């Protein structure tokens, strides 16, 4: 059986540790990608418009632009207003300047008060790219090989990073950031699938948890790496460079054997086992994804949980809010929860800590809803506890999701769940604003109820414990 064969080969070897380290480096690069948007756009100290006579005056006073800021309209900075030479203070459209030496995307692309809509639209389009990337890349990875798709996706990530680094204007930047998003989702998700596939079904929990740990390590390094290489071109190039180095290695990290032995070849899979022995269906379909009743229910609850967790996390971070030390603290805070799951699993069921995390997040949201005019410390710590619970939820969710889906289609359904998560990420801010206009703290209550029903629902899962991985239709064990 596919279990005895993997038993003959060492479950954990030096080669497996090396490929794990390489794919964790891929994961931290992906983490660099997602968190790049915030630091990429930092509002400068000031900005103001220019006029013809104003330009003539600045020609004699171009040095020390803060002098021009002191002399220019204070908006009554900038509030996108301009002076026409009790003088006319009308808004403008061009001739903007910035006194901040730290180059930013906002300064280069001239994103202003009437133009911050596209400042948010950059992130929105990135989420849309993530969604379509999951959608297309799951099918592409199921049809073709997995390793070849990862290397191909990484190539695209690198070229997209370079081109958005050297983008002349806005629309090309937006389109190629969309392409970067699809490629990044593909490479990250394939990397997760491959690390889950290579290892046997006892040390998979540490595999997923440590991948998460490397993601947290990347967001941790993000604040530290940002202080040096200030030029926005520099940080963008630093983000995109490791993708090429990942593309560099092909001989290591071979094709997954379990996926390979699916009647497509079989003989090739045996050769791969010998290579790692140094130490000692035309295509996937939706209708097949949903046709089975119990599998349909499992899929529906999984996508529901992805959606609710993503939206409550987005709401909580929006409620939360320096520019480097705060990011560093947020990075380090995430580690103890991941350690908590790392220690907890194999002593308890997998669905229980997820349900506990969802209940904790809902309770935290409900508590933060009340006492609006009280002290800030209690609301702050309760919101932080809810956020920590919701991240703990994410790590637990990735492992369970990978187990429920069958091996004949693994990257397919998980991509759909990730796509619903991305869609919730897109739709969160509009819902937040709409439900906050009527009355404050109402979205927090709604998200608390949503998380409560989510945690109640997860109890219907088949506990995904000690069953290894299911083959084709054997998924519906129950
Ligand atoms: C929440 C984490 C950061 C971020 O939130 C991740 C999440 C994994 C799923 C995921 C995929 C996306 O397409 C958007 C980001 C995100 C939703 C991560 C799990 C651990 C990690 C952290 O612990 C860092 O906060």
């Amino acid at each position: 059986s596919f279990d005895e064969a993997l038993q003959r080969v060492g479950e954990f070897g030096r080669f497996q540790r090396r490929v794990f380290l390489l794919l964790c480096l891929t994961g931290v690069t992906f983490a660099f990608l997602f968190v790049g948007v915030v630091f990429l756009g930092t509002q400068p100290d000031h900005y103001w418009c220019r006029g013809p006579s104003a330009a003539a005056l600045a020609e004699r006073c171009g040095w020390s632009p803060e002098e021009e800021w002191n002399r220019t309209a204070p908006a009554s900075r900038g509030r996108c207003q301009r002076y026409l030479l009790s003088a006319p203070l009308v808004p403008c459209r061009g001739g903007w300047r910035y006194a901040q030496a730290h180059s930013t995307i906002v300064s280069e692309f001239d994103l202003v008060c009437v133009n911050a809509w596209m400042l948010d639209l950059t992130q929105a389009i990135l989420n849309l790219g993530f969604l379509t990337g999951a959608f297309t890349l799951g099918y592409a990875a199921d049809r073709y090989g997995r390793i070849v798709i990862y290397l191909l996706s990484c190539l695209g990530v690198g070229v997209t990073g370079v081109v958005v680094a050297f983008a002349p204007n806005f629309p090309v930047f937006v389109i190629f950031r969309f392409l970067q998003g699809v490629f990044g989702k593909g490479t990250w998700m394939t990397c997760y699938v491959i690390v889950t596939e290579i290892v046997g079904s006892k040390q998979r929990r540490i595999v997923g948890i440590v991948i998460q740990m490397f993601f947290t390590l990347g967001i941790i390094i993000l604040p530290g790496i940002a202080y040096f290489i200030p030029n926005w071109q520099g940080i963008q190039l630093a983000i995109t460079l490791p993708s090429f180095l990942f593309l560099l290695y092909y001989w290591v990290v071979p094709e997954s054997p379990r996926w390979l032995i699916t009647r497509k070849k079989g003989d090739k899979a045996l050769q791969i086992l010998r290579r790692i022995a140094k130490c000692n269906v035309s295509n996937p379909s939706f209708l097949d994804l949903v046709r089975t009743p119990q599998m349909r229910k499992c899929t529906l609850i999984l996508m529901f949980a992805w959606f609710t967790s993503a939206v409550v996390y987005q709401g909580l971070v929006m409620r939360l809010g320096n520019l480097y030390i705060d990011f560093f603290i947020s990075g380090v805070v995430e580690l103890p929860g991941a350690l908590l799951i790392l220690l907890t699993i194999e002593r308890l069921g997998r669905r229980l800590p997820f349900a506990a995390s969802n209940i904790v997040a809902g309770v935290a949201c409900l508590v933060t809803a009340f006492l609006p005019e009280g002290i800030a410390w209690l609301r702050t710590t309760v919101a932080t506890l809810g956020r920590l619970g919701i991240t703990m939820a994410f790590e637990i969710v990735y492992l369970v999701n990978s187990e429920l889906y069958p091996t004949t289609l693994r990257n397919f359904g998980v991509s759909l769940c990730s796509g619903l998560c991305d869609f919730g990420g897109i739709i969160a801010p509009f819902l937040l604003f709409r439900l906050a206009a009527v009355w404050l703290e109402l979205p927090l209550i709604i998200f608390g109820i949503l998380a409560s029903i989510c945690g109640g629902l997860v109890m219907l899962l088949p506990e995904t414990k000690g069953i290894a991985l299911p083959e084709t239709v054997d998924d519906v064990e129950k």
